[PDB]
């Protein structure tokens, strides 16, 4: 049987950076095409784009400090593992390695190390996923770091905290594309777009504000589900018995239930909603999954 | 009916600290009390110590920038909410705040801040879980960052990456939560193998360090996988002991048996300190609900 986990939207993860989702939002997407990498998955359990299923690695990554890069001070080579420890395989059905940023902008963190021995050092960096040079596909991506305590050839990790932004073309677009393959390359094996088709109806995102390094931005960060149904599905693998799980957002403080919402096969939910705007509820409230309809049900609008 | 999540050891987080699990380990822990309070779920799904069932939330502090400390510089005074965002209530049957660090040693991690309007910032940050002021119990945290670039009532997150090594890092001295002037309260107890030739079973990541010599062991109980899925699922346990088998899916065959305790915990039949490293796809699975004096073939 078919089956959602009990989660407060305050309990639930954004599947497109490692914080907890802060809030429902539905917008109209008007001139944007709405088309993460991170956090897809079908309600039967395959995994699509760059989504994988561990909560706290999107945006992390891993590998060999290769070198400095002559003639840019502090700004350090890594050569790409993937998360697991792997080989980067440029052949992999994905469009990069998983858990691969999907945006592009300075993506800024901590580069950490281990070796020679337990000798540990941890450091401010930055990663411009929008630079020609950013090719994770084929393991290749700088750092920037105000630190030159980097060792060669050393595992080295970087942990992704939040968005620095400097004002400029280089800025925190979450809804662009970074080019995988590096400047030259073409992007593959991408989850599609996604829209809503039905009238009346606007996707429904869980939303991060996740942190800011410098600058001003309120570092919005839409995913079309949490990390906990991605997780869920994965594991359940159960049958999609209709192209449309039909869910209700319940309160269990009386009882009674708030509005519904479509849970779309291919791994996005819609409402009955117009305009960009918050969708707060009670804190306590969460979905519940109710009966297989078809892409045509009709919703009560809120 | 019971079950245990598919999960490779390669996909499991720590429940202790926000980052996947390294590898099954296991311990004699001659000389020490093994008493986390995060990570802690009994096998029907209630949460125990500091336990939340957020994966990215254990380790991180949320709170106003109250004050730069006076006569300390850039040390930085917290009021906590939270992690929610809902207020600190000291009246709270827990040891201190949901995802409060249960270990004491220098806490690497950065100090954020949006404010004024949508302005942000954030540096380094180092958290002492080991000293005195040191109260999450009651909302009082500092930090130390060698910024001056924060805001006063702004607010502020400090989101953990590894431990600073100069107060050193002890997994298993749990922190004064109400501070050097108040006593521990509402603890997970501690837990031990009773049945002769069995040691606990952990769950072991190497975290980041920031400076100094060290390895990084972080040791928990169960992965927060785990933790989530007997909340969910809030299964009667039939038993003191839930009989799993850690089998390999690429040879059909199992590799060792492990009791779940039902307050949540597992043994294996070994002895020393050493990993168990095994065949990458390997996964556990109910077996048999059992009791405590169940005889497990070793390894
Ligand atoms: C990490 C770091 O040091 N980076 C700095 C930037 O400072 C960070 O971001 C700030 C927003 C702030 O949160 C700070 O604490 C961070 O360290 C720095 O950004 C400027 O910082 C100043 C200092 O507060 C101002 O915030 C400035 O914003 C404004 C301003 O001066 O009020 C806002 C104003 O709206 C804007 N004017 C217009 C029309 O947009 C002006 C104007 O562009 C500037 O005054 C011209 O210089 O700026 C932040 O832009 C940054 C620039 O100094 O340097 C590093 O990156
Ligand atoms: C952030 C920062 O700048 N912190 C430094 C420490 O340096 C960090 O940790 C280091 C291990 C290394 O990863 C570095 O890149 C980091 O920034 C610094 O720690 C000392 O660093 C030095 C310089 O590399 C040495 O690595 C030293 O290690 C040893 C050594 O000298 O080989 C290891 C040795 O095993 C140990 N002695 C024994 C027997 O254990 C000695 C010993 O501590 C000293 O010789 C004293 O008798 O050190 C690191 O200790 C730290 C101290 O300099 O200052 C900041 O914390």
């Amino acid at each position: 049987a078919f089956t959602i986990p009990v989660l407060k939207i305050s309990e639930m993860t954004n599947s497109r950076f490692p914080v907890p989702v802060d809030q429902m939002y539905t917008s109209r997407s008007e001139g944007i095409v709405v088309q993460p990498q991170n956090g897809r998955a079908t309600i039967d359990g395959e995994l699509l784009g760059t989504t994988l299923v561990s909560p706290v690695s999107v945006c992390n990554f891993k590998g060999n400090l290769q070198a400095e890069v002559p003639g840019q001070h502090q700004l350090y080579q890594l050569q790409l593992t993937n998360l697991d420890g792997s080989p980067i395989d440029p052949t992999d059905d994905t469009p990069g390695p998983l858990g691969c940023p999907d945006f592009t902008g300075l993506l800024y963190g901590v580069a950490s190390q281990r070796g020679p021995g337990d000798a540990t050092r941890a450091h401010e960096a930055r990663i411009d996923t929008g630079s020609d040079t950013f090719a994770p596909k084929i393991g290749q991506v700088r750092f920037y770091s105000t630190s030159s305590d980097f060792e060669t050839n050393q595992p080295t990790h970087f942990t992704p905290i939040g968005i620095y932004i400097e004002g400029n073309s280089s800025d925190f677009n979450q809804w662009q594309l970074p080019r995988y393959g590096g400047h030259l390359a073409n992007n593959n094996h991408l989850a599609p777009a996604v829209s809503p088709l039905f009238p009346g109806e606007q996707i429904l995102f869980f939303r991060s504000f996740i942190p800011g390094a410098s600058g001003h931005t309120n570092g919005e960060m839409d995913c079309l589900l949490p990390q906990e149904f991605v997780q869920h599905f994965y594991q359940e693998a159960a049958t999609a018995r209709s192209e449309v799980a039909l869910l209700r957002f319940v309160n269990p403080d009386t009882g009674r239930a708030l509005f519904e919402s479509k849970l779309h096969k291919q791994g996005f939910m819609t409402i009955a909603s117009s305009g960009d705007h918050p969708i707060i509820m009670p804190t306590n409230g969460y979905f519940r999954f109710e009966a297989w309809v078809n892409q045509f049900y009709s919703l009560a609008p809120v």
